[PDB]
């Protein structure tokens, strides 16, 4: 065995954050469990999660994880036989450029939402008596765009909170910046104070290779022999559902292909129309694996 | 012999309580004789145990014990002839953040049930023309969660009274804190003052190593070859029950592992369930250790 | 039951003193008996006490606490069979900056109000040749702001006196301060010597879970069915009044809705005004809780 | 009214120290109190003030400004009640060439 057989090394779960967006929502809204609509996959923010806008681009978004633990110390022993983790500090800054709500809410540590502005538009926000303690839900969700499959990959924090706020400078040749340090807590209804998923038609593909779940190995079609009405109706189209040996859907990256076109019309999604009576067969082929059905079209 | 194997260190035994919480109960209540529950060894209070609540951590909880002996000298011995120890006085103290009934009843001695909020839920806590000579039953518990077993550790006190105030600071940017340090006496019915205790699946684990009782060396499933019922019922299902030869439950430590599913159905708690009528063979595996039962199952 | 059910800890009990005031009254005034005006539960503070004014915030207020006890001990018993507590004496000092009257005369243990400063305002204050008893009524209330609902948590004591006097130090860089120790003695009319209270909106948020009194759990319009008249009177506003289970006037936590404006109009006090005669219902919302009532307005 | 109006910005009100020299006198002398002279306004150095004559252009000639003071914080007030500024020393240096 030579050596690049054992590095392994894989260049495409090397993932890039192209483009990345900061998502807060009042401490009132229902945390984000996962960023993956149920439906298809797609992308879906809950309700309530208002993005920041644009950011700086040279400073960036700097995640910072920090231990803070303990040793015990027994006589003769020159490593510790016991060490305590006391908790993990995450924090993450950035530097927003927009002038918005929600930015100079979390800003001034103070609501907003009930400034009126004046006749002409104007506005004045007032800091308060003493900075409030307010606690925010955080979606750190950025986009890979490879071979026009994006791979989304967000981090979760369900309770955030003001820690820091960086100097501003003012420029006559520069935008307005707020670089604001947010810190994660421990939100109780949840159970974590951080959390890295991962989704996207982009990361289908490499979920195998990752480490997560089995490899995929065979192709099976759920619906087994469906029976398509020839005349118009609610039960005139049946939808093909293709799962893979580890559970994964894998329907939008198989092709289908009909036997026959005419007895049954198949789309690229998967739907089967019995435009004539007769016996059709619809073959999902993805790379090399191949999972066939058999359709049967009565008027 | 080297020098390590005469030591025999077992780091497992460091017992850090990373959680404590000290209850508090009128001496109308039962006392405690023990904190594991006797139907599945978690942690059960009895009924009128009231927690104190949060406590300052810095401050933490401290546990002080005296002796009180009189040496009798004799002549021409240097050393006593005998010792009459006559007390063992053991004392606790910690600094409560809590503002509610217990707490502020156990500072003031004063029985503060019959005081009613005012019409606007204001109260006014009065202090007695004389300090009250009131007993309390109380269980100082801490829990050391390791890999997910936690080790519940407590001290059971059936007669404590309120000894000593510390002075109390008020600070602009500091809570308020009552820290009694209370004085442990003798309780007639139960027959100590104090009495220390260890449970949870952790000292399960670890009860043999510690040198109480005999090590586990086998195990025995109790039930045998029972007889189960393919038809529902209330003798439908039938639970088994390892043991060990120390006489310590170790079923939740075991795996069970069914020959036949069809023939009987065994999940992780060890309850069979006869779904189809056969001989099945049902395995209890610990460690290097193995129990192995008959069930058979008739229709 | 896991560790943090049984420790049940509520964070929202800590209190806080972010403010703090000591008012003091000569010993001919009333004592207080309660800081909660019975009209509606704001801060009411008796005449006759005047406030100290600022103090030190590093040294803060110092509250202390002992107790003198004799204890009965019998042959054969370790512990004593009976222990006699004579006193619990109080004591509590702080550091006032002000040269006020009163900070004076307290120090100086003597009256000053005959003091007539000469032409030009000077004053003169000579110390008596012998130190007088004096005593003086004290309020040690602290408030807690938090989101905008204040909580006053005071300590009564109806009579001190002044105990010690600190060394004072004077430097270039430090205003004067005067360092008075008061001892809290035992006032016959009122019976008590020293007395902590709680009021406020807070409070009343927290009085359930404290443990005084019984819970909310339902709640209740006392003025039930009234009516009001068209016409201009003293009889034509009726006030509405929002009543709980457990004895405690929950009105300015309620929403106030009506269900027809025109018909019945409330505000957020409660006050319903009939603008056009008809019937309405009003609707008081806590939380999850609702109570209902219907005013009929006759022209 | 437009923002240039409310600016009100005077570019002559810019003064640069094109030239520079420092005079030590010593303690004995009468200090100074004026550099103009009262016949017609020109600068008039009083008698016993000796030039050091040329120093470092690139190291100029640094002021400093230092304040000490201490804050007197009352309880419950964020901000102090009384502020005592002790001193404000100044001080000044320079790399002088002549010896």
């Amino acid at each position: 065995t030579d050596f690049y057989t054992i590095k392994d090394a894989q260049a495409d779960l090397a993932i890039a954050p192209l483009n990345l967006t900061v998502l807060l929502a009042p401490y009132s809204t229902t945390p984000a469990t996962t960023l993956e609509s149920p439906t298809d996959g797609s992308l879906a923010i809950p309700p309530g999660y208002k993005s920041v806008g644009h950011f700086e681009k040279q400073a960036g978004l700097t995640l910072g994880n920090e231990f803070d633990s303990k040793d015990i110390e027994a006589y003769g022993e020159p490593e510790p036989i016991r060490t305590i983790i006391n908790k993990r500090t995450t924090t993450f800054d950035f530097a927003m450029y927009q002038n918005q709500r929600n930015v100079l809410e979390l800003i001034w540590t103070q609501d907003f939402s009930n400034i009126q502005p004046s006749e002409f538009g104007g506005i004045v926000l007032e800091a308060p008596k003493v900075p409030k303690n307010i606690y925010y839900r955080a979606i750190l969700v950025g986009m890979d765009d490879r071979n026009d499959r994006p791979i989304w990959l967000y981090w979760l924090m369900p309770k955030v909170k003001l820690d820091k706020l960086d100097n501003q400078t003012l420029n006559d040749d520069n935008v307005i910046e707020y670089k604001p340090t947010l810190k994660a807590f421990r939100d109780d209804v949840v159970g974590y104070s951080v959390a890295q998923g991962f989704a996207g038609p982009g990361w289908r593909d490499l979920v195998a290779t990752a480490g997560f779940g089995e490899a995929l190995t065979a192709l099976t079609i759920t619906p087994g022999s469906p029976t398509v009405t020839v005349a118009t109706g609610a039960s005139h189209t049946a939808q093909l559902l293709v799962e893979g040996d580890n559970g994964i859907n894998y329907t939008p990256d198989v092709v289908f292909t009909s036997s026959a076109p005419d007895k049954a019309s198949v789309s690229a999604a998967g739907l089967v129309t019995g435009v004539a009576a007769g016996s059709a067969t619809i073959t999902a082929t993805k790379g090399a694996l191949t999972a066939t059905a058999t359709v049967t079209v009565t008027a």
